[PDB]
């Protein structure tokens, strides 16, 4: 029997609110776990997920000064790594939401004008999420070309604190390649295929999606370049990936699907895809096995 999934983009209404792990039920290391202030910031934007309903706006939110303060410092030096270590396609997209959608050292961007930006070049959308959701409901999202994105910000005290994610690596990390057509069909197609797949399946199709949408590499004119959003969010493990003291293997699902993902530290092995319309050709024959 197969199980329920969405069949239109209002039907992640029911797949958004259920939540296993909230964003403000933080994790015992969290550096906010303390913060009394920071929890109930974090609980004002997981109600504000929790509330959001396909075919609404996305809330606007006023970030502190604090907050912004954090994405700019993150902001300056990630910048600084992208043109030696980002993909071209990421490279060519962000200028492009510098000027249309407020991506400043001083200016958090708001998700509604990124997600309007998306619908544009691409068809892709955002859906604020409260916390962890299945791989399932997760993948399912971009069947329909929707990014269950995050809202806050990471705590201030520690700023490259890069486990979870927080909004800075969705728009630095996500938002740039999900502007890239190449790569929207490429990430699509992973959704479309969880539909109503085996448990089995869906699981085999997240880890592709870990080490391709979140840390993957690609070859291009000869070079290795980044394109995984945890990578391009991450200034420690960006530097790490392109060095020489980490282990490199080619994009290949079957083998791909076999690597456990690592949470709390770098990542021990790194694909690399020879191009994203490759890697979608890649899992087109591998989903058909599963
Ligand atoms: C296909 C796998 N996948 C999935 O099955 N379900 C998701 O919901 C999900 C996801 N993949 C991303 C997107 C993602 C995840 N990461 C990165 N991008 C950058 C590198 C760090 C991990 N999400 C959305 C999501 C939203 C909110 C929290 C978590 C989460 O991982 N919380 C930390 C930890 N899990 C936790 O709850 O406490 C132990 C994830
Ligand atoms: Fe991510």
């Amino acid at each position: 029997s197969v199980p329920w999934f969405p069949k239109k983009i209002s039907d992640l209404d029911h797949c958004a609110n259920r939540v296993l792990m909230y964003g403000s039920e933080l994790d015992a290391d969290h550096p906010g776990f303390k913060d009394n202030v920071y929890r109930k910031r974090r609980k004002y934007f997981a109600d504000l997920a929790m509330n959001y309903k396909h075919g609404d706006p996305i809330p606007k939110v006023e970030f502190t000064e604090e907050e912004i303060k954090t994405w700019g410092t993150v902001f300056q030096e990630l910048n600084k790594l992208y043109p030696t270590h980002a993909c071209r396609e990421y490279l060519k997209n962000l200028p492009l939401l510098s000027k249309y959608c407020g991506y400043r050292e001083d200016n958090i961007p708001q998700l509604e004008d990124v997600s309007n930006f998306l619908k544009e070049r691409t068809g892709f959308s955002i859906r604020p999420v409260a916390g962890y959701l299945s791989p399932r409901d997760f993948l399912s999202g971009l069947a329909f070309r929707v990014f269950h994105c995050t809202q806050y910000v990471r705590h201030s005290s520690d700023p490259f604190y890069t486990p979870e994610p927080d909004t800075c690596h969705e728009l630095l990390g996500h938002v740039p390649l999900l502007a890239e057509p190449s790569f929207a069909q490429f990430s699509q197609e992973i959704g479309l295929a969880s539909l109503g797949a085996s448990e089995e399946a869906v699981q085999k199709l997240a880890t592709c999606y870990f080490f391709t949408v979140e840390f993957g590499l690609c070859k291009q004119d000869g070079q290795l370049r980044v394109f995984g959003a945890g990578l391009l969010s991450s200034i420690s493990e960006l530097k790490h990936a392109l060095s020489g003291h980490a282990k490199v293997k080619p994009f290949d699902p079957k083998i791909t699907c076999k690597q456990e993902c690592l949470i709390t530290t770098f990542q021990d092995v790194y694909f690399v895809s020879e191009s994203f319309e490759d890697a979608k050709e890649k899992m087109r024959e591998f989903t058909k096995t599963i």
